[PDB]
């Protein structure tokens, strides 16, 4: 398991919750020394348990799946909840078992229904860490329409930023201010696959990418990856998902 508290919480703190989310995420193989992730996780083992904590000391548990960083569900109090998707449906059945009730929320786990529930595009959804504790404490009493926002925060904390560097650099500088994430933040979080397997694919490529990655800069404009030489491949991304999970 790994924890957060953001009772005291800062930049470094945060910093320490998020190289223990990524170190926590089960590897045999780096790829250009990125950790690449299983292929699959059989059983329970495939569920990483993140205990998050808001300013009051009020907790959830968030389970993760350790293959793609993916939240299947989450246990407030006595109510476990889950994505109204299949592999939710599966996680069911190995973590939260002792809920006295579960809920399926009304939406799978994809950025484009929970934007939809949100009845908000992330781009307009302030986060950082104040953003963060105001999830915790959303999720802790059903509100379907309020926690898809609360999720889109989650989400964006705890999973996107162990996948980036700079989107922890991001929620960092957000310590005690939120903001809507940087257009690059968006970027990075919609190519992550995409750069995982052309990271995979330049392994036999000497180094160069089958198909280029466009993403948008910390500047604020268009750029083409090509090949691993790139600051996005070599300090940026810290996980790579599978090819065979794309
Ligand atoms: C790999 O990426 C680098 C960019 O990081 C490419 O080189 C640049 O592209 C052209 C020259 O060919 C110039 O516009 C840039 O200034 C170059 N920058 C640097 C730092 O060299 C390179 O072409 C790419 N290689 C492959 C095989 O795709
Ligand atoms: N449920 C989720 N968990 C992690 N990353 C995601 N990106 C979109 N939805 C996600």
């Amino acid at each position: 398991d790994v924890s957060f508290r953001l009772s005291g919480a800062d930049p470094s703190s945060y910093g320490m919750f998020i190289k223990d989310l990524r170190n926590a995420l089960p590897h045999t193989e780096k790829v250009y020394n990125i950790p690449l992730l299983l292929p699959s996780v059989s059983g329970a083992g495939r569920y990483l348990l993140m205990h998050l904590f808001n300013y009051d000391g009020n907790t959830i548990t968030v389970a993760v799946d350790v293959t793609n960083v993916y939240i299947m569900g989450y246990l407030a109090l006595t109510t476990s909840y889950f994505h109204n998707e299949p592999a939710a449906d599966l996680a069911s059945q190995y973590v939260f078992r002792s809920a006295r009730r579960k809920i399926t929320l009304p939406y799978s786990g994809n950025y484009d229904r929970l934007q939809i529930a949100a009845g908000k595009p992330r781009e307009k959804i302030p986060i950082g860490l104040p953003a963060l504790d105001t999830a915790i404490s959303t999720l802790l009493h059903y509100d379907s329409t309020a926690a898809a926002g609360a999720l889109l925060v989650l989400i964006q904390t705890t999973a996107e930023a162990a996948r980036f560097k700079y989107i922890e650099q991001q929620i960092q500088e957000r310590a005690y201010r939120d903001e809507v994430p940087s257009s690059a933040t968006i970027s990075l979080e919609n190519s992550w696959s995409g750069l995982s397997k052309q990271i995979q694919l330049a392994q036999g490529n000497n180094g160069v990418f089958r198909t280029p990655t466009v993403l948008v800069d910390s500047k604020g404009n268009r750029v083409q990856i090509t090949n691993v030489t790139s600051n996005v491949v070599t300090s940026n991304i810290q996980l790579l998902l599978n090819t065979k999970n794309i």
